[PDB]
């Protein structure tokens, strides 16, 4: 089964990108199932929306009492060395929470990390008939 482990903000870097004390170390975790506008495009650069989930991913993990770590059943890191992972912050899962707000779209799904891709996609498909950011 999955299980959350703890782990403690260092700072948030972007909308889809975290850095976290895990395990006694500091670690770059990107957001699993999830593709967020970015400030830190690699071509793009600041796309439009870029700016609004980079502060709602960063309140949410700054304000947060307890910050909990949850890996897939497949590759736990990337070809960069992030770290793949759903986050919560005080139960409430971060990936989940862009996407219900229409700040976020389900990203390309690589199996088998996907666990949580059918209640993603039931968020997002409620933040398109809301017609939020950028389904608006």
């Amino acid at each position: 089964k999955l299980h959350k482990e703890p782990a403690t903000l260092i700072k948030a870097i972007d909308g889809d990108t975290v850095k976290l004390m895990y395990k006694g170390q500091p670690m770059t975790f990107r957001l699993l199932l999830v593709d967020t506008p970015e400030t830190k495009h690699p071509k793009k650069g600041v796309e439009k929306y870029g700016p609004e989930a980079s502060a709602f991913t960063k309140k949410m993990v700054e304000n947060a009492k307890k910050i909990e770590v949850e890996f897939d059943k497949g590759q736990r890191t990337d070809k960069y060395g992030r770290g793949l992972a759903y986050i919560y912050a005080d139960g409430k899962m971060v990936n989940e929470a862009l996407v219900r707000q229409g700040l976020a779209k389900v990203a390309y799904v690589y199996k088998p990390n996907n666990v949580h891709e059918q209640h993603l996609r039931k968020s997002e498909a409620q933040a398109k008939k809301e017609k939020l950011n950028i389904w608006s």
